[PDB]
């Protein structure tokens, strides 16, 4: 799990954050990867480096693979993912995706996701600007379960002005109740989110009215290119209740028929 960072030369920034800066650079000389320098006072550090032993033995060929942690300073070092954050790829109209081209990048998601449900792993924070892309086009899940280290409470409670208030159900909103199935309600909208070429969820609203709007049973509308099966797939992932939601592995057979159907 420790990697020296001795081992490592810092080549280009790759982004900024709110409790991060993270920089393209080599292992031993050779091999790519993302170092991911945490702010200082950003992050419960020593929790997070007990959590980092249950997340070296989390691999999918779909999930951003952590290398290791730099914890003798604190630096997270991950899988190079060249063509970015998935947000940013969406909105980038030069790639003129055809719809199968976006059927596979939420096919990717839902890999991964059905694995960290296999493990009982939440995200707690799937979304677009949490995806990365490589360079072959496939999408990976990024920054799984570390939004439970963030210090920072407008971030993290419910009511706080930097919560994921467009990704979140009615039953996280009103009550706090993550489970499974708030995964499965962000994916919805990250489905929403690749359809849509990387709009904003609920683009005309605040995030006070999103949650009054979900609250009454406002939902996201078709995106112009999901088919009405796609637009089936994600809105089954926005039941009101909780339990009549699919598990990742429904959700990964419903969008494997779609593909094979071509809608
Ligand atoms: O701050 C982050 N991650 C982070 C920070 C800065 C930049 C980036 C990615 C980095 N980008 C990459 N480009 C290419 N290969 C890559 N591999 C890994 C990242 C990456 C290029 C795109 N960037 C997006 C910005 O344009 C990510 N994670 C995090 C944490 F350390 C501590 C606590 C919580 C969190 N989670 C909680 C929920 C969200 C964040």
């Amino acid at each position: 799990w420790e990697i020296d960072p001795k081992d490592l030369t810092f080549l280009k920034e790759l982004g900024t954050g709110q409790f991060g800066v993270v920089k393209y650079g080599k292992w031993r000389g050779q091999y790519d990867v993302a170092i991911k320098m945490i702010k200082e006072g950003s992050m419960s550090e020593d929790e997070f480096i007990e959590e980092a032993k249950v997340m070296m033995n989390l691999s999918h060929e779909k999930l951003v693979q952590l290398y290791g942690v730099c914890t003798k300073q604190i630096f997270i070092i991950t899988e190079y993912m060249a063509n970015g954050c998935l947000l940013n790829y969406l909105r980038e109209m030069r790639h003129r995706f055809q719809t199968q081209q976006l059927l596979e990048m939420c096919k990717d998601v839902c890999e991964a996701m059905e694995y960290l449900e296999s493990k009982q792993f939440l995200h707690r924070d799937l979304a677009a600007r949490n995806c990365l892309v490589n360079d072959q086009g496939v999408v990976k899940v990024s920054d799984f379960g570390l939004s439970r280290y963030v210090l920072d409470d407008e971030y993290t409670s419910s009511v706080g002005s930097k919560f994921p208030v467009r990704w979140s159900p009615p039953e996280v909103l009103m009550y706090s109740k993550f489970s499974s199935k708030s995964d499965i309600w962000a994916f919805g909208v990250l489905m929403w989110e690749i359809y849509s070429l990387g709009k904003m969820p609920y683009e005309r609203f605040t995030n006070s009215e999103t949650a009054e709007h979900i609250a009454q049973g406002l939902r996201l509308y078709r995106p112009h290119l999901a088919s009405e099966k796609v637009y089936t797939i994600m809105y089954s992932c926005w039941h009101e209740k909780a339990d009549e939601r699919p598990t990742f592995k429904i959700l990964l057979s419903n969008i494997l028929d779609v593909m094979d159907e071509e809608s």
